[PDB]
């Protein structure tokens, strides 16, 4: 059957206002996250610098995405009467997300495996497979939701959604299997945090498919608002919450290495205002 | 009853000029603050780096808020005759503030608890509760003032204002209780500054609700100008004044740690052209 | 009587070209200055880091000001016939200066007292008084020249000019008294430079009031060009010249501290290709 | 014979969407790459800093290129009916690539020779010859494809394509001869990676000429989409893949130098979560 | 007699394309140069940091200039028929150069004297005289070519050109005399490079007056293209070539100081993959 794309529904002044708030809130929060990433990049050892690199990429891409979207929002809707009517630039308030997710979901997978105990070419097979799975899941989703059918075809939305879901399961299994292998080889305190962070990431990835089911099932300005709120909220929680969790595991692992003599760190490491390791100079 | 939103009043050339000055002054001052934050980030220990992270986020978000607003001012008012008439972009000269405050007030709470003596999961409960309270206070305010009623409904403004005030009291109590617990455990010199900084932040938070009462009670170009001046002024004083106070406490606490052997700092710490601690080398 | 605001005069192609050159030249020079400030920030001790902070703020705000003005120039004049006719945003080619000066003149006062021998709360008193005086001098000027009268009233220009001049004398006395107290307590070489820098700053502050007297006395495209040239030139000389002088005094004072054991500096200090102090390691 | 330039074909909503995705994806990935380059610049010794410099230039130029192109895409196609019709700004969605490649291909050659064993004036002859060849190959291509004939002449496309191909062979021979001389003088582990990286770069350079043959042979919206996808994909693989490979060789060579006493490095070097060298202090 | 300003000639699609390429190529190359300057700023001692400061300013200003010009090109010409017709924004594709040169030529003089053996107030007289001469040469040129006559008067072009040439000779003599005094006091290897760099800078300064003689003698789209190519090419060669040469002399001088005990450098210095000096610790 046919449906109306989320970007093809007229918004009341409330709905217009809420959407601008959330878009701008999310873009702001991600710019904070970018600063935080750069300001705390030296708390982690070079053995774990991939986590900083991934997180930096996530924050940059996502910040651009939201800037674009906020601007395309101001130019995608015009206040005809009491309602705001979508232009052609309305789709540019939703479509940039998939660009962002195409970079971010692969990078989030890398961030997670960064602090796991995989090394050498083993930390290459899993990394490629995850990156592949992650990108393919977003790309298949983009096809169903924006490209094939114009985001107005239920059958396209359902088919490509199912494809995207297969890749989800694949990526998720790969990651979870990798973590499950690492947990035994980490210290208890690290292993515990890494389990939590795996749960958080997977659980946060479950929210995004809900914004997809809405597009299939419900159309309206309420539902366009819902989608924006859900996705914006999810972004703040995942890209601020999860990226803080990985930094703490990287810090904790750095500190463990320092104590073990595996490496030396220029500054002391504090986690929760407790000193984990002291500063040291190359002997 | 029904009233006119601050952004729905025609400005005289004076009022237009004053508003552009203050908007631009505030945006400029916050960009100075951002530079100051980055240039002085290494004066503080890693045990207190959260203060610089919070302050950096505050300065960044607030700076883009004001940039947006300054641009939306130049495009939100058209010089019909001697007066400037508000367009649709007029609300974009006021609404972005709430986006900024939604990030900033939570971050200001974090900045304050950064230099208090809470640690571990204790420095997590309070931090989440404050962040929650702070965000909810701004968000409820945004609803009354921009969303529910279009900022033209007294009853909406009064109801959501009262809600926002409850969350204010909650956040304030949480913070003040946290500080009151820390003061005994700080050194006299730090405790004194931390008391002051708590008073300054709370006192500065009282000014913002006045701009809200104006919107309820008075409409006009004078009153739109008043609101802009009050809020701009408050921003400069709180986001420059308070953020300097927390940096001094962080520096003083760093210096105390250095003297106690709790940690080492690469550079000497000067506060008021008095040396607080010397530079040291890791082990 | 009534006059015509500087931004209300049609420019010949010469005058249009000269103004664009100077605006762009000044904006470029200030961007060079900003780079220079960041690139040389580590030549100075932490006891004098306020000088870098002030100078960084000056350069940033002034650079934005000129960017804004250059853009408002390209869009504020339309080539009707041989002449360029001012639009409504012609005033945006002159008004942003006062925003800049409102930040910069206070910051320049701070930069100067940074390298003087005032310490503790004594530094605070003088710093607040100067900052107050400086801002009030610019703000009163802005009122007379842009706000009260629309920059078309001689009596407003004369009254607010006189007010602004009182605050000038106040700020100048405060600063000069502070310097005169420091000179005895500095080393001869530093004292000499600090005297010079005081003369340079005060002397440079005398040029700006001339652009104000023009606006009162003469109107025309020649006179609008004169104002732009004078103010642009003054900005380059004061914000490049003076800010270099303070850096040399900060470097020289850093070097004196290093030699005295008051502090240690990571790199050697060179002034005029003469080594002032050697690099040292913390303890 | 007369043919239609890639930028002179109307795109279906699918093709429009795909192209925007890929353009934006590539621009995002290159901005990630730029961050990665800056964040990992200190993993390499100063003997190999040219690799970082080249890679930084590549990432910056390419990121600008894609930003320009993404913006020119939004303004180069107007949605007349179901199809998007190319404007005059359509050529600005394709032509900027050649600007980018004119910088990037020479820089990629430099990046490769950076980690080879050529030194002194020998590392000047080869470097100039390669830079010359590389630039001339792109420039001759630009002439055929954009300038001489307007990208609508088969004979121009064929002639300048053949010229560009001669320069390709020249550059490729120069590079390959340089590598083949270095491989024997490198350590096995480095030599192996350097062989691989040479194959990757040369192989990636083969993809770009395919987008050229399309322009000669096929015109259409499908083919304009194909060109964009091919070139975007190639950019991500070459500018992320290859630039990672050279960094690993630079890290490995740094680590070898550290172990040999040829130099000292401030931080330990990890490659694949295996420590290659320890951190050391100057003398 | 009267002539047509370079910006008053209609461009064929070829000429339009070539000009956009070169403008964009030059802007890109200068952005690479800016990155290179920042990435290699720590290879040089603090005794020679002026070279980095000058080079940074050059690259920044020149990059802005070209960005402005590239944008003014896209908006300065309208595709009437097969030809592109210049509007009022066409002059903004040529005039910004003189702003850039007004900063850059003085800065290039400073960069050169940075690595010569002048010190104290001696390194002040020459520096001011050169800066004066350099700026006056560009400014007099701007008058003849853009301001006095509108770039349409041969006699103005000839008179101001002759003035500009006098200042050229003055600056050149000052510089050459300074170098000729330094060469004897440098080490052979440095002296040789410094001679070369002097020749390169002076020789590159000779190219710019040719673009001026064209404007006097020839008008046309070919000739406006020629001017753009010549000036763009000259910029790449001088601003990238010369600024590399000065960095090598600064590195070599740093290394000589390190070996002599005049100073210590934190990193080893490599020039052409040959180690010039080792890394050292302050004490
Ligand atoms: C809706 C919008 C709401 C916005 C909320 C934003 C605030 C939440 C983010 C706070 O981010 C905060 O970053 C600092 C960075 O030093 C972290 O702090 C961490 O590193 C510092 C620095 O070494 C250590 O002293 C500390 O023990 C450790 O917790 C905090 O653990 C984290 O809570
Ligand atoms: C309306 C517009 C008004 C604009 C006013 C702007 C000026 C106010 C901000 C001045 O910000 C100033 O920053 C410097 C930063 O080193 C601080 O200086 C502090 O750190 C330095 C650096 O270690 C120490 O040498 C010094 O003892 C200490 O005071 C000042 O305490 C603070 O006052
Ligand atoms: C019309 C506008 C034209 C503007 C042209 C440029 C104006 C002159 C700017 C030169 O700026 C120059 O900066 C360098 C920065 O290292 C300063 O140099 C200073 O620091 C360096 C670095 O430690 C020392 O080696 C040196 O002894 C000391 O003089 C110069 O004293 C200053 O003259
Ligand atoms: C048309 C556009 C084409 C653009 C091509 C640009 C070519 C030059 C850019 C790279 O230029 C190159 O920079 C590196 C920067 O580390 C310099 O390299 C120098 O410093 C490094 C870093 O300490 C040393 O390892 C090396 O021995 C030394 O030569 C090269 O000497 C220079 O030739
Ligand atoms: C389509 C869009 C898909 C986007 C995919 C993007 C992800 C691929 C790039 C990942 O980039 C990743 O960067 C880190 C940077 O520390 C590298 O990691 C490297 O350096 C770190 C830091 O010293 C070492 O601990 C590690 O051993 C080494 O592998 C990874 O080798 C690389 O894989
Ligand atoms: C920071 C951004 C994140 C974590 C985005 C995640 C997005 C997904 C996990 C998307 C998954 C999808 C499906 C499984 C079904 C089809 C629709 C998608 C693309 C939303
Ligand atoms: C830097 C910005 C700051 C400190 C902003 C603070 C804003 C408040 C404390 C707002 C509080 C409000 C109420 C208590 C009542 C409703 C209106 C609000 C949102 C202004
Ligand atoms: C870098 C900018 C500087 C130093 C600006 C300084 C401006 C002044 C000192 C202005 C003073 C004025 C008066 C004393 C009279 C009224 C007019 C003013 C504002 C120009
Ligand atoms: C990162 C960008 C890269 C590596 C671009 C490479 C481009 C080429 C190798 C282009 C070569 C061409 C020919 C050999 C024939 C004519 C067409 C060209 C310019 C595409
Ligand atoms: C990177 C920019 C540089 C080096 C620019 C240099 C420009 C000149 C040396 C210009 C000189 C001129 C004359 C000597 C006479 C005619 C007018 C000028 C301005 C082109
Ligand atoms: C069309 C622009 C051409 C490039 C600008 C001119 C470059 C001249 C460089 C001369 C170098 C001479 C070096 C002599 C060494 C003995």
């Amino acid at each position: 059957d046919m449906i109306s794309a989320p970007w093809e529904a007229s918004l009341t002044q409330a709905e217009h206002s809420l959407i601008f708030y959330f878009l701008a809130l999310t873009g702001s929060a991600l710019l904070f996250g970018l600063a935080r990433t750069w300001l705390t990049r030296g708390e982690v050892g070079a053995r774990y610098r991939t986590a900083v690199v991934a997180r930096s990429g996530i924050m940059i891409v996502a910040t651009l995405s939201y800037v674009f979207m906020v601007l395309a929002f101001t130019s995608g809707y015009d206040h005809v009467g009491s309602l705001w009517v979508p232009n052609s630039e309305a789709i540019m308030t939703i479509a940039p997300r998939y660009v962002e997710w195409s970079i971010a979901v692969p990078l989030l997978s890398i961030e997670l495996l960064s602090v796991a105990t995989l090394s050498g070419v083993s930390a290459r097979r899993t990394r490629l497979a995850a990156v592949a799975g992650a990108f393919l899941m977003i790309f298949t989703g983009f096809l169903g939701a924006v490209v094939i059918g114009d985001g107005r075809s239920v059958g396209s939305l359902i088919i490509w959604g199912a494809i995207s879901t297969v890749f989800w399961i694949i990526t998720a299994v790969i990651l979870i299997r990798a973590i499950r292998h690492s947990l035994p080889q980490l210290t208890p305190e690290a292993a515990a945090l890494l389990k939590t962070a795996t749960i958080f990431l997977m659980s946060g990835w479950a929210v995004y498919p809900l914004a997809y089911l809405i597009q299939i099932l419900f159309a309206g300005g309420l539902w366009t608002t819902s989608i924006h709120i859900i996705l914006c909220t999810a972004d703040i929680v995942v890209k601020l919450g999860f990226c803080g969790l990985i930094h703490r595991i990287a810090k904790l692992r750095t500190a463990e290495d320092v104590r073990a003599g595996v490496d030396i760190h220029t500054e002391a490491i504090w986690i929760s205002s407790v000193k984990q390791s002291d500063a040291g100079i190359p002997t």
